[PDB]
């Protein structure tokens, strides 16, 4: 067992997750991009669904690569690159 | 079941052989960084595995497949 999939810690990954996502779609974004975007909002409802149904594992794990799916967009995009 | 031995050891292999894969192929400054941060994730996964933390492990390893995945998105081999 462990806390990092506990209900709470999956709410709050999910809120960041969201909050970064909405950073990504406030700058200009290839198309490749915009379709790992997508593949990360998947992973988000899946993680969602898996939490809505008591499987924290699948649920964490989901969120958790959504996460990395999102993370590499913004190492991609210094905030300071235009 | 994700996150028992066998499939966290699959995971990981997989892993070493799409980074080294990635690794040897042009990247950009910034996609370096983003390699080095999956093989580091990929290194605190087999850390974590042989610790039976099986959830930290599992959590890291889907955090590095996330970011190499999403490199994988941007380099296929016909671009279309």
């Amino acid at each position: 067992s462990n806390a990092l999939d506990c209900r709470e810690r999956i709410e709050k990954d999910l809120e960041d997750l969201e909050k970064e996502l909405m950073e990504m779609k406030s700058i200009k974004l290839s198309d490749d991009e915009e379709a790992v975007v997508e593949r990360a909002l998947n992973y988000r409802d899946d993680s969602v669904y898996y939490l809505e149904k008591g499987d924290h594992i699948t649920s964490f794990g989901c969120i958790t690569y959504a996460e990395g799916l999102t993370d590499s967009l913004r190492m991609l995009h210094r905030i300071i690159e235009g």
